Order: structure tokens, then C-alpha cells, then sequence
């Protein structure tokens, strides 16, 4: 495993973490920005022949010495913007991409906006809709909003509360520090970035999105009917919203196989 | 409200209830059979100027003194037909028909099997795949049957296990005698009966469909693909399996705004 980082001419100094050889496979974060979440699926993907990169996004993590720009007022576009900016200093030229959450948003901007860059994306629970119990985090002390929002991500949305916990003392850290920044530049502004507003747009696209089969039906009950209608393939995996936590073997092995199911088809 | 029985020439004395003058609006309870479950939701449809109708099923709750045939090896298209002879006995010429699970089942077979009957059919939760788990229960002796499934629907299924509890004790000793026949009688046939085969046959219809806000996604997350293959409304209902009881005041308000829109449409 390289641990190691890079610095883009938009202003971020990157860490980022690959492993591997073959096929280049990049997975983006979730919101929290936080790679050490895949670091378990990272070595199980490399080990079935390919290059796997991941990093802590701007303004979070060890991702943190970046512009004010790229961690307020964050949409799905500039996001994708700066993806492609380390994926440029990474000399990557072609990769399958995974996101959930704003990571999903970004991807389907990446997939859309830099057809030649991307072999297919895999979407995971997609944010269209503002929630004004989530966008009025941003007015609270920042002490405040990482309180309720460890809260929220180890007994609502995890998927595992065990798993969770188990990402160690460290990394908590880190993501006590990031709810504040997350919370006053996402969910403002992330939801109404969502590429989804053309389905024709969406038809014929190499894409896979999923849901969590535990999530409750209405938290991304739009994606379903979205992805159906632009008859994009559509399905569960276990847990809620980090499989790559909850369940890291099965998430390896799904992104595995939907990466060799598109190499096929390529 | 009416309160009787009534027989039907296939052999089954059907317990119904009867409120309300206007256009007919009939509920057909979920596998379990038990009309008791629309207590609430009946007089306040009724008082929008409706005559609601609804009944127990063959084999139980009231309903029981029924042939064998009509509670063993049970079929969307069986229900379907009974539902038929009990609207014939009651001179119903033309009604909206809701159902839950089984009797969503037994709604759009209705609506797809007697168009002149049908004004428009509301399907909640419709069961398509087996589910092993559900079907071994059926050579379990019947108070196992009993203890297991009455825990199932509280803590699993309900959807609001205060409100499922102040159903009382008279209802939940009916249940309690109806879960080895539900058992014996509809998992291992209801679902392969499911009258979904044929997106194309759906299209068009007046059919409007929905998924408890709060059951997992994988649960019927194939209701929610397949109403969008075939264009039909899909939607979500507060609760999980049993929106009548957990939430009877919005399931009142669903059932007289989709009647109304049909009435209108008409
Ligand atoms: C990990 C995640 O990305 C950030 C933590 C929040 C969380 O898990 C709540 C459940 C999923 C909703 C996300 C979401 C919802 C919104 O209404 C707006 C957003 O920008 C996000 C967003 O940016 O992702
Ligand atoms: C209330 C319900 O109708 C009967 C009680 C069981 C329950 O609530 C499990 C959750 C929903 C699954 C139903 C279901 C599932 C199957 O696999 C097969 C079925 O015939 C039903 C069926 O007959 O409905
Ligand atoms: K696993
Ligand atoms: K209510």
C-alpha cells in the first residue's frame, strides 16, 4: 500500500492511498471524506488484479490543507472537477469509479461530464432532495454538529454499529473534526447539484447504482425509480449507507465483479 | 356501521361491515384477514361520502365456516374470485378496491380480471418472491405457528408496534388463530400467483401503488421497479406493512384523495 500525498494547481494537497496493479479502480468517499473507511476492501479488490486508489477529500481528513472553495458551497460538478484534477496528477487516464452519498453524485458528474476518463461508475444512495433537518446543522456550534452527527452515523445510517465502531479511535478523530466542515458545505448545496435532472441523459450509460437493503424504503426511494426509468441496473447491497464498512468483503466483491462485467464489455 | 354475514354459492359465510353512503370503496384486508384492522380508517373514508365495504376472509377471523378450498393453496386469482361473489351478494356493481399483501395481490388480479367491476385498484406491499423462512412455517404445530408469527408482525412488520398492541385482545385472539392457517395456506402459493408477470398488462391501468416509508428497501424493492417499468403511480405511505393500523387518519386521507381522483378521471 502507497500512503503517500500529491498537490493539484486548484490548491489541494491531496493524501491519497493506492494498491495494486492492472485495470485502474477508484473509489471516491462519502461526504465524511474519509479513505481509511475502505481500507479493508481496498487490498481485497487489488489482490484480484487492479490498481485501486482512494483519498480524503478537499478540506477533510488528511485531505485538509485546501481552498475555501472546495469545501463550501459543494456541489456534485465541483467535485467531479477536482477528481479529475488528482486523477490527472496520478497519470490515471482511464478508470471505473465508485461513490456513495455526494461520492454517488460525483461519480455520475465524472461518468456524464469526462466520458473518455470513465469506464463505468457504480452509484450508491444518491442525495436528490434537500432535508432542513440535515441543512440546519450548519447554524450550530461545531461541537454541536459533530455530536449529532456521530450520533446520527453510529445508530441510524451505519448499517453495522459494531463495524463502525471498529474504524478505531483515529479515525473518529478525524471525523469529528469533518462533521462541522461537511455540514456547513453539503447538504445546502449537494442535493440540488444532483445529475439526475435528464434521464435520457442517464439511458445507455455504464452505470450501476445501489441502494442498501436495510436503508428505510423512503431514504432513496427516488433512486430507485430514477434508475428504472432510465434503465440503468438497479439493485441492493447489504447494510445501509457504507457498505464498504458494514460489509467490506461483499462490497470488494461487487465492485470486482462490476468492474470485470464492464472490462468484458469494453 | 352494518355488521353481518352473508353467504356466498362457493360455500363461504363471509363476516362484513358496511358504512356510509356514495360511490363504493371496498378494503380487503392483508393474509391475515381480520376486517377489524379498518376499524378507524372506515368511518372517516365513509364520512367523505363514500359506502365502504370490507369483510374477513375465508378461513378467518369471522370469516372461518368456509371450504377448505378457499383457505388452503390460496392464489391472488382464488381471492380474486371471492372477493367477486361476496361484491355480487352485496350488489356492489362498481367499487375501488385497496389490498395489502395478499390482497394486493388479489386487487390487481380483480382490476385485470373484471375491468367493469374495478374503478381503480390501490395495492400496498405486494408479495412476489418466495421467502423460505415464511414458508417453513407451515409444518411447525400450530401454536408455534402462532407464538412465532405473532412476534414477526409486532416487532417486524408493523409498522407501529403501540398501535398494533391497542388493537386489543379480542382482535390478536383472532390473529392468533389465523397465523397457522395463513401459514399453511399462503406463502408457499400467494406469492408465484402474482399477477405482475406482465409489465405491458399493467400499463394504462387505474392502478396506484405503494411501500411502507419505513420498511427495509430489499423488502419490495421489486414492487417499486416494476410499478415504474409500467408507468404506474408508486408512492409511500407512512409505517411499514399495516398503514391502516400504525397510521389510520393518512391512510383515510389516501384512500379518499386517490378515489377522488378517479371519480374525476372518470
Ligand atoms: C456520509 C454522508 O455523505 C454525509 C453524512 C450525512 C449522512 O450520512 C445522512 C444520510 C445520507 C444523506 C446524505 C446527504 C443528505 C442531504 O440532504 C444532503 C447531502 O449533501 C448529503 C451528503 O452530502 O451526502
Ligand atoms: C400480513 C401478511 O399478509 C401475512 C403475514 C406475513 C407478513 O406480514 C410478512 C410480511 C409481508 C409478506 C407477506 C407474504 C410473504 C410471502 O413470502 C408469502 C406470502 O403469501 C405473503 C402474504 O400472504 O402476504
Ligand atoms: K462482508
Ligand atoms: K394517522
Amino acid at each position: 500500500r502507497t500512503r503517500s500525498t500529491i498537490s493539484t494547481p486548484n490548491g489541494i494537497t491531496w493524501y491519497y492511498e493506492q494498491e495494486g496493479t492492472g485495470p485502474d479502480i477508484v473509489l471516491v468517499p462519502d461526504g465524511l471524506g474519509e479513505c481509511q473507511m475502505f481500507d479493508s476492501s481496498v487490498s481485497q479488490i487489488a489482490a484480484q488484479g487492479f490498481r485501486v486508489t482512494t483519498f480524503d477529500m478537499p478540506g477533510m481528513s488528511r485531505s485538509a490543507k485546501a481552498p475555501a472553495e472546495t469545501y463550501t458551497e459543494v456541489t456534485a460538478q465541483k467535485l467531479a472537477s477536482y477528481v479529475i484534477s488528482i486523477l490527472d496528477a496520478l497519470d490515471i487516464k482511464h478508470a471505473t469509479v465508485w461513490g456513495c452519498s455526494s461520492g454517488a453524485s460525483t461519480v455520475v458528474a465524472l461518468l456524464l461530464g469526462y466520458p473518455d476518463r470513465i469506464r463505468n461508475a457504480m452509484c450508491h444512495e444518491l442525495p436528490t432532495k434537500l432535508l432542513d433537518h440535515l441543512s440546519n446543522t450548519a447554524v450550530l456550534e461545531d461541537e454541536e454538529i459533530s455530536n449529532i452527527l456521530a450520533n446520527v452515523m453510529l445508530n441510524d445510517v451505519s448499517g453495522g454499529s459494531e463495524a463502525w465502531q471498529a474504524l478505531g479511535v483515529e479515525v473518529h478523530a478525524r471525523l469529528h473534526k469533518n462533521y462541522p466542515v461537511w455540514a456547513r458545505g453539503y447538504p445546502r448545496t449537494i442535493p440540488p447539484s444532483a445529475p439526475v435532472q435528464d434521464v435520457e441523459a442517464l439511458r445507455g450509460k455504464p452505470l450501476d447504482w445501489t441502494v442498501g437493503a436495510a436503508t428505510p424504503t423512503e431514504s432513496f426511494f427516488d433512486n430507485i425509480v430514477t434508475a428504472t426509468k432510465a434503465g440503468v441496473n438497479i439493485g441492493l447491497l447489504p447494510g445501509m449507507h457504507f457498505p464498504y464498512v458494514s460489509h467490506p468483503d461483499v462490497f470488494a466483491k461487487y465492485v470486482v465483479e462490476t468492474t470485470q462485467k464492464h472490462l468484458w464489455n469494453s
